[PDB]
């Protein structure tokens, strides 16, 4: 099955998936000269007052933050958005050093990781259907750059012993995503995709311009993860960052001079 390794990492992924090698796949680097300026956009509406987390899982690639998405508790609209996507899930990627791990770059810069908060349009009303759309899904991206520690990851961080290997699950009520923000919602959007098989071209993207600082001792709780299941022979969960796709015939507009 696919994964991030030499033998089913995303260079084999096309075989699978040939939409591997689409039109509009993410991540992509982000020329931060060329991003045009749009004074149209919007500022994002983040409304996570009254998101509700349930269960955290290792599903052998990442780790999945679930949240209750039979109502609009979590949801986000404005930016680029037209009506309102409701939050299921958010997880990261990141690398097995602080110089890589973000899927998207700026300027071909690589963050030690990246924070993708997915939800998917109402007007679709559930995740699966939404996935089968141009407009479906709208991903928040936030670098993750290694200095002083988050205090709102730490919770996080904290269960993630209790999830080690692939298939576990740990009960994960009352985390405040807002925690994990930075204080700025300037931002460069583009049409795209999911970075994980099935790959689809679903995606709204709104990539931060601002990091989050965490510490060096939260990405290494990150990086003792392991993609295998119990018991399995251990192969540290980090590099799970698909690499920048060609851009082709997309434009990334910025929120922001
Ligand atoms: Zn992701």
């Amino acid at each position: 099955h696919w994964g991030y390794g030499k033998h089913n990492g995303p260079e084999h992924w096309h075989k699978d998936f040939p939409i591997a090698k689409g039109e509009r796949q993410s991540p992509v680097d982000i020329d931060t000269h060329t991003a045009k300026y749009d004074p149209s956009l919007k500022p994002l509406s983040v409304s996570y007052d009254q998101a509700t987390s349930l269960r955290i899982l290792n599903n052998g690639h990442a780790f999945n933050v679930e949240f209750d998405d039979s109502q609009d508790k979590a949801v986000l609209k404005g930016g680029p958005l037209d009506g309102t996507y409701r939050l299921i899930q958010f997880h990261f990627h990141w690398g097995s050093l602080d110089g890589q791990g973000s899927e998207h770059t700026v300027d071909k810069k690589k963050y030690a990781a990246e924070l993708h908060l997915v939800h998917w349009n109402t007007k679709y009303g559930d995740f699966g259907k939404a996935v089968q759309q141009p407009d479906g899904l709208a991903v928040l991206g936030i670098f993750l750059k290694v200095g002083s520690a988050k205090p709102g990851l730490q919770k996080v961080v904290d269960v993630l012993d209790s999830i080690k290997t692939k298939g576990k699950s740990a009960d994960f009520t009352n985390f405040d995503p807002r925690g994990l923000l930075p204080e700025s919602l300037d931002y460069w959007t583009y049409p795209g995709s999911l970075t994980t098989p099935p790959l689809l071209e679903c995606v709204t993207w709104i990539v931060l311009k601002e990091p989050i600082s965490v510490s060096s001792e939260q990405v290494l709780k990150f990086r003792k993860l392991n993609f295998n299941g119990e018991g399995e022979p251990e192969e540290l969960m980090v590099d799970n960052w698909r690499p920048a796709q060609p851009l082709k015939n997309r434009q990334i507009k910025a929120s922001f001079k």
